[PDB]
């Protein structure tokens, strides 16, 4: 009969938990100026590599003047051994592969939550925004691996050096520069492309492959495709379990497009009513357990492995995670039947940390 409705709690946008997830405008324009520093450093260094490459088309410099010359510019802020890397592959260059970097101009693409608006402020000491910004190297389907990574390293650690409180981590699938004072860090994914998914090739830093052929515009076109299919509260609820998932773990749990992939095959799949996304959110959390149970798909079928592994793979995180999906429905049922605003407020807050305050948002509703 008598159940507390959360749809305010969850939804409302001066302080409900959409208004403490979603960035301010100042906030978004702060992390597009972020973007904007480091793409204009990269567009800088690989013009001033190609500076290098140009006097050396011109005339076949020495080795010491090609890094005397590589020492003059942001590269400067590589190890010496990687300064002499980058000059001996300057040097190595044959003239096709020459004119063929004479010819390049990295382009700009940002993935991930800011791109398609699921970027959540962070919630506990130590987690930080995300922006993946992508740079994209067109090429015949003839610039090398290593050359290529040097140079956007130069990049990173360039801004890094320059920069207070800035550092640099070098991972699998991007250069990353953190920011801890402002609970922020870019992603810096490294493409090549042509001069067709099947081109769109991601860098990878160590191992037996260079390239892996990852299209990061099929997953922006799945997740827009369903949001138009299922509806704007796609966003929403994705939005809300990445909440969740930020406040059952400082550090860990499922990864975002694992919730997102999950969600969007639930919405898919079971009838749901938008004008109560407090019900929505309870229906979701009902089915995550045996969603990620099975293991969740990748929506890009070129994936070699699931976005979160079937459940004979578990260890102890996994185990865990699994845990914590199976108490959520039962967190929200609880808050629904609860005695007071108050109590229906400390409940669902051990689902979604404790960012609403406002119990008003709360109302007495029949179910
Ligand atoms: N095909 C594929 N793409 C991935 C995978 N992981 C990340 N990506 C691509 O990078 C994009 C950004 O990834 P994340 O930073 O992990 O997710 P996000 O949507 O930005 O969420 P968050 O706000 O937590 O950063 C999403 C996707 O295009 C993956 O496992 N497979
Ligand atoms: N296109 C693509 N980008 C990825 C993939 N995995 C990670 N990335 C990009 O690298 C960034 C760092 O990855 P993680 O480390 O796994 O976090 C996130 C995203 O920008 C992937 O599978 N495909
Ligand atoms: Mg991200
Ligand atoms: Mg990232
Ligand atoms: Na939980």
């Amino acid at each position: 009969r008598m159940t507390w409705n959360f749809h305010q709690y969850y939804t409302n946008r001066n302080d409900g938990l959409m208004g403490k997830l979603v960035l301010t405008d100042e906030e978004k324009n702060n992390l597009k100026a972020l973007r904007k520093i480091i793409r204009l450093r990269t567009r800088d260094v690989f013009e001033e590599a190609k500076g290098i490459a140009k006097a050396v088309k011109k005339s076949a410099l020495t080795f010491e003047i090609i890094q005397e010359k590589v020492s003059t510019t942001q590269i400067k802020h590589l190890s010496d051994s990687e300064q002499r890397e980058v000059a001996k592959l300057i040097y190595e260059m044959d003239d096709d592969a020459r004119d063929e970097f004479l010819g390049l101009t990295p382009r700009f693409w940002t993935q991930g939550s800011f791109q398609y608006d699921t970027l959540n402020r962070p919630f506990q000491p130590g987690q930080e925004m995300d922006i993946d910004d992508g740079t994209y190297m067109p090429m015949p389907i003839k610039i090398g691996h290593s050359l290529l990574i040097l140079l956007v390293d130069a990049s990173l650690k360039s801004l890094v050096a320059e920069n207070h409180g800035w550092k640099f981590e070098a991972k699998q699938t991007c250069g990353r520069i953190k920011i801890e004072a402002e609970k922020t860090h870019i992603d810096v994914p490294m493409y090549a492309i042509p001069k067709g998914s099947e081109n769109v090739n991601l860098a990878l830093r160590e191992g037996d492959r260079k390239w892996i052929n990852s299209d990061p515009k099929i997953v922006e076109d799945w997740f827009n495709d369903s949001c138009i299919r299922i509806g704007k509260h796609l966003r929403k609820v994705c939005r809300f379990m990445k909440a969740w998932r930020d406040a059952q773990w400082d550090v860990g749990g499922p990864s975002s497009i694992s919730l997102m992939a999950a969600t969007v095959n639930i919405l898919d799949s079971v009838a749901h009513d938008a004008s109560d996304l407090g019900e929505t959110m309870k229906i979701i959390a009902k089915h995550l357990p045996s969603e990620f149970a099975r293991g969740v798909e990748s929506p890009d079928s070129t994936d070699e492995k699931p976005l979160f592994p079937p459940s004979y793979k578990h260890g102890p995180r996994e185990m865990d995670i699994m845990s914590k999906l199976e108490r959520l429905p039962e967190i929200l049922s609880s808050a629904e039947s609860a005695d007071s605003k108050s109590e229906a407020l400390k409940k669902i807050n051990m689902a979604f940390g404790n960012r609403v305050t406002n119990s008003e948002l709360i109302v007495l509703a029949k179910a």
